[PDB]
């Protein structure tokens, strides 16, 4: 029947305008973002949603961090894990949160994607946010 391929969109660029203007919005505070993301790792569906999603995460980051915020990702054929990890407090055992509170459109939006967000100990000393995105299977049926 009737297959297409599905658009995919180079994950590495997208980050990269979100940390140049996070790194305006919090120089006062003196916020280091660093990105280590292969340009092989790319993101499939609407690619609003992820800058969107992304965007939310990242803010959420800076916000916890004390300087340090540094992102990563890994691709499984059917998802799409990005990390981000700051020095900021540590999460329930100052502490903050895993910060749902503020990561709720990040939550809804993955959660459309069959995905789910999820929250760890960073070697930073901070929390070390895992945003996973499903329906990542480049191809799909109908025109």
């Amino acid at each position: 029947s009737v297959l297409l391929s599905r658009e995919l969109h180079p994950v590495a660029p997208l980050l990269d305008n979100l940390i140049s203007a996070l790194n305006k919005v919090y120089q006062r505070k003196g916020v280091n973002i660093s990105m280590d993301i292969s340009p092989e790792i790319s993101f499939v569906g609407e690619q609003n949603d992820f800058v969107e999603v992304m965007g939310n995460v990242l803010d959420n980051a800076c916000k916890y961090c004390l300087e340090f915020v540094e992102i990563s990702a890994r691709q499984t054929d059917d998802h799409l894990h990005i990390f981000v990890e700051d020095d900021g407090p540590g999460i329930p055992h100052t502490l903050r949160p895993g910060q749902g509170v503020g990561l709720a459109v990040a939550r809804e939006i993955t959660e459309q994607y069959a995905g789910q967000i999820i929250a760890s100990d960073s070697l930073l000393g901070g929390a070390r946010m895992e945003v996973v995105f499903g329906r990542q299977h480049p191809t799909q049926k109908e025109e």
